[PDB]
């Protein structure tokens, strides 16, 4: 059927073409930037600022374009200065035509036992409120809602406004 | 007055008795497991899993315990699919007695330094949706607000909830 396992060098190509897949699934429509050079040097250089695993299908079972990797979940390590690492999932998507088949219940699997080995008291994520059906399928599995509980919002600033700050009196 | 500059090992201690002092300092009441040695190992061990800016006063302007460490600001790095490394800021505490002496300004753009250097596409923290003077603060630094832009809510799931999918059928 599928395995679930960790992402090599060698599967950046793979993660850049679902990136690519998943932000064409996504609605808040966005520009991907991020080149096959990039997850090179950012997951396989000097430091890793994320980690990757990948669902790869047998060799008689690849994609109509010849692809074995079908699905990915991206993460990386927090930290919370009252309880400490915490294991934060960034991304986690299924190919159209591979969903259905438990992929996505063994990569979030997998998961914890990431958090579990690497001593993270909990796993953190973003879902976005009108996603109902997500929603719920975290909370079938214990999730809290901290923005709905402690009133948190996600905040950014852009690098223009950094550089601003950066060089300011 | 002072200087913003990054943490030593030797520095953990105010910084834990400033993650102790935030805790009071913070609504939702929470205890603070974590230890100093704790900070040590998971900041100035093999991997660093978050990094900190400290503020000292000069010899003579310590704390009335004799404290030369009057504030901190809590980082690590996360990724995005769609444009790569960003910074994150987790937490920012200054000392009541030291507010209102631009430190906290100093941590601000020492930050955006950071995001500069190590190519930071933003800058992404959470706020309370209570807090109206931090919300505007920030706005007023050309931040959005990408809960309510985009509608996400963080959510959580505990070690206990993570063990159960760790070990499930």
């Amino acid at each position: 059927k599928f395995v679930i396992r960790p992402a090599t060098a060698a599967d950046c190509s793979d993660i850049l073409r679902l990136i690519k897949e998943l932000a064409k699934y996504e609605y808040m429509e966005e520009q991907v930037i991020l080149t096959e050079k990039d997850l090179l040097e950012d997951g396989f250089g000097e430091h890793p600022f994320y980690h990757c695993l990948v669902a790869e299908v047998p060799k008689e079972h690849w994609t109509p374009e010849g692809h074995s990797i079908v699905g990915f979940a991206m993460y990386y390590f927090t930290y919370d200065p009252w309880i400490g690492k915490l294991l934060y999932l960034e991304d986690f998507f299924v190919m159209s035509d591979y969903r259905g088949f438990g992929i996505g219940s063994e990569i979030l699997k997998n998961l914890s036992q990431v958090a579990m080995r690497c001593r993270c008291s909990s796993m953190h994520f973003l879902v976005a409120e009108w996603n109902e059906p997500s929603i719920n399928f975290y909370k079938r599995r214990g999730a809290s809602d901290l923005s709905s509980e402690e009133g948190w919002r996600l905040f950014k600033i852009d690098k223009e406004y950094l550089l601003k700050m950066a060089t300011e009196e």
